[PDB]
């Protein structure tokens, strides 16, 4: 119904807003995440580092899949990185996604710097005495440089382990890479 | 009923649940709401009273509705709650989880620790608080697009993992309500 | 639908019915058939195996449904049907019958045996015969038009006179089912 | 024309019930049987018991052949069984057919049990002096509760002996399976 | 003739038919009646008297009609009764049946009995009693649809197996009448 | 290959015994009762199938042929049969997949209007070449095209 | 061979171990877990394709199978199995490209509305006959045809 | 192969004497008085089939041909009616199903017009090459089309 | 085949170094500066075909494969490539002409839209196995099939 349409269009921007960062009754533990970018998609690779050690960082590129990579051109609009933590965990995490040049651009200096250079987004995860961190996730939009599922290569996650050392168990990070579609055949094999 | 209008009540309601949020009322004072039921769908409950779960080891069981109910197997099951309800001695914390369980073709451990962190199924955490008792005691798990029937609750399984105290015996009682299709009346006396 | 037609289908059924008498079914083979439920109305059974019944003595039993139901004593009950069953071994003959048995306020002995003959409540008279087990075995006491409700049935009794043998331990099963209007199935999940 | 179908269909129903329970001179010892629920069809199962001895009961899965238990989620409407007797038979057994769970659940009191419980259909065949019992069958309506083929390996026969002890041959039951019809292929073979 | 009304009567006929039941006449005072032919269909019939039949052993014979008959072998043969007339002396009880009976490539012995288990052709059981001779006396086996003809009846048998008593020589008489398409007369004298 | 419309095959499944090297071996057709029951039924095209089991060593001859003298049995009679060059033969001696193109073979009485009637005057016969078939060695199939059989509106008595 | 529409392949591969002359091998077919989650989505034809790697030299016997009595093992118990003719079989044996015209197969349950629930209960079955199947030898493929399983709609919580 | 409307095969059969090692044989085409009757009908095309019977085991070469000089025999003369390539051959040695994909082969004189009568000029020729063609090793088929011969009217006299 | 419109083959030519018994070869493919200048242009099906020069006396084993980790070179390193029945193979090991139905095989990034510029991440790889590849043996074909590369419309400066 003309114009209406408005009015109800930004009550939802209000509702989303009141709803936002709010965990619900399918996930009564952490926030919720996105809708996707129509047409995309989104594949995930997931990871458990190793003991990172205290006051050090521990990094890791996107390294997708065979089935996936060979679809290289296919666009990649935004990078999810999320830190679901286990039972045992008890520690702070600071975390990001970032291009990271093979030029071997440095370590540790650059790996804390690029929290600062206001660069790429930062979460920061740390054990609750009161419960588990419902804030979990960062979305990070690349969006605009036209990246593809080849680049990402390209990026890696960085862990700085602050307090703890975060020993092996505590922790697996997942990275979700929303792309386009890749599709699904029609032709029995060769 | 005028359309233009009709759906700006539509977004108001939307509105109104999200403030509601996730708030107790003067109706159940202690624990938040829950779901109305999808339409032509009821629940059949099941109440387990878990033994000693060591402090961080686990617990599981399957869901198995009483006979009555299994019988009508190709009914749909929409979605799955659990509920977690604490006795007044409660005072450890919980991690609580549903998931599709194939029978040991599924490795039995801190395999389910891992449950958790996979993020593949939703996950509750109920921890004793100094001030009261806890208000988020639900997880509503939907099965609603993958087609599951009465037949399948058998291989789905609830765990219960323990955190930093065993937790006895009568601290916690759990509940799990199977949302599914309506089953029949039957309008005729038996012979 | 056309009236002066639409009647003379309504007096055919009757004569169907009448003619279908009493007769088992190649859906039902041994016993005789039953009654399509009063609308709105539902019912819930109540199954007894009663104990040794002496030669010549009684045995009766309150009826009472299962809590779920009682919890609604508001609810009409229309009629209330008793159904004897007989097992393999079966081998004597029962009389029995269901009435309001107010509470000592009654007589507890060969009073009973006059409740077949005061013709107070309907009596079914189930013998054990050479050629095979009897099709008659079904009672429907209607309680309709007194206005009683799931409250009630408490006052109520089902009286098993044994005849010319002891009624043992399993030679016959009973049950009774109780039409009561229909209970609400509750269109919210649990809390 | 129009109406009048009422007043003959009443009148059919009528000719049925004084018809039925009737043996006819195309079959002048058993009474008959129903027609199909349309679109289905049935398979039958013959099945001549061992001796069953005195009090003793006879039970046995409904296996049906596998040209048909591929076919396994057609749905059965409703199974019928049929007590027809040798020349030598002179006995009386009491029959049912039932979902019979591996649960193992009891033996004996539960086959006793499910003749009383009023849960599954009862027959009785009973030697006659007089002749042979027109009466030899019982027809079990599971419909309601969508069964497929897949779960007839789910049900049992049950035959309680109760003065003879069922001697071999005297008796030969048959399971007759109404189900989805199956289709018949066009295709030259492999 | 007046198809609303038209409707009716067919029902009525119907009911009447199924009324007259099977049950003598005044025509036919001791045994029950028969079936009107299919139309532009008459019948042949051949009688056979048994010769002895042992104590539980059975009797065949192949359905032969007589030369000029078989002569039109391609005529469809529509049903086929068999007839069972017991003459004053009978006492014993037999079990009769017809069907194909593929020339030793069949069993010849008990698997005859079992034609009476399989269930696969109808059966007839006629029991001397005491009051009078059974009226029940006649099979009508309907070979109708699967396109058989007066050549086929070479591979038929009636098939009698006698139960309580060894069924003597003249104790029995039966009759096998087979309906079949109408054979031409011939408008033109001999040469 | 979508058999005709209204028809559908019927398979019959036959395991030969042993066959000594050089030797016959025959068998009837025999379809099942509830086809032969309704004899007057159109055949149309039949062919056998081959499918060899493990183990399978040997140069198998086949064929489908109207055995007559009306039950003029299969004995080592069958072997004129075979040296007549009377009826087409399956000659199966790979088991490669694909190899030796053959598995199936032919006969389409269809325009003869052949019933399930006459089907029972066809018998299956097989002759070993050096091996000497041995048991298990493979498992023979001969298929026959025909009318769709009719279902029974009602239940059994 | 253009698969049905809203159907689409999902393959899995089987590595077989070492097999010694004569001897048997089973595995029971498991799709990935993105897959066996929407259990009941409808499979329609599959079929089986081997692939030599450089050193083949056997000949390997292949089948896919509904194995029953409820998960009834795999030992050499898939030999009588194998020995019914119960289920068809690729057996692969060249290696020159396009010589043994095969290292495809099949079955299509398309019509008796099976799903990925269902695939679970057959087994791959090898039986190498002389050479005793070593390892690196060949790789074996069975592909399953079903209806296409959806996409979400929302990234992971 | 759908053979001309109006057209029909007529096949002649022989079945070849012994012939020993590298040896020749021929036998002029004569088809039935029934068809040689109305020699001026039109043939069209023409092929040889070569169906082995069990015991076969050579490699058989043959051929139809215009052998001329007006009757100028078949001695081991039609060997150098061989050596000429002139005509087409099929040329026979296997005999498992499907393996040598033949036992088929041709000539179309279509379009040259060529009758029933004509027919009568050429010869089969058949050449063994090393076993010596035993007796009963396989039968020979020379298929020709031509137009349909006419049916009478009337009953004979 | 009719290769798409406005794509076009671009072949390759390789003729393999001598490779001992059981030895490996590989080799980037390298199309001509006219077509690599042309970088962006779509790849679409690519396939190797096998031309046996006389003399030709092997079992070669014969792919093309994305050989990364960036110019990882092509050493006997191309054996667990092989190894790994990732890319498929044609198999030549016959020459008589249509035997081994094989000296064609395949790829189609049509829908992954590749360019020239990725072809030169691709590399033939070669494996001997008994003979030992001698030279002169055979020469090898990798054929690319994509989009038409423009011509200039005007004379060189």
């Amino acid at each position: 119904d003309a114009n209406f349409r408005v009015l109800s269009q930004q009550l939802s921007r209000l509702n989303k807003t009141l709803a936002a960062g709010r965990p619900t009754i399918n996930h009564p533990t952490f926030v919720g995440s996105e809708r996707c970018r129509p047409g995309y998609t989104f594949t995930s690779i997931t990871l458990k580092p190793p003991k990172i050690d205290r006051g050090s960082y521990y990094g890791k590129r996107l390294l997708l899949p065979d089935s996936v990579t060979e679809y290289d051109k296919k666009l990649v609009s935004r990078l999810q990185i999320r830190v679901n933590p286990l039972p045992k965990f008890d520690s702070t995490v600071w975390v990001t996604v970032r291009k990271v040049p093979a030029s071997s651009d440095l370590s540790v200096a650059a790996i804390s710097a690029m929290f600062a250079d206001g660069a790429s987004p930062v979460l920061v995860y740390q054990y609750a005495a009161s419960g588990v961190q419902a804030n979990n996730k960062l979305l990070y939009d690349l969006s605009a440089m036209r990246a593809d599922i080849g680049d990402m290569r390209k990026y890696a996650v960085l862990v700085y382990s602050k307090d703890d050392a975060l020993e092996t168990d505590e922790l697996v990070l997942h990275v979700d890479i929303e792309h386009q579609r890749i599709p699904t055949s029609g032709v029995l094999p060769v």
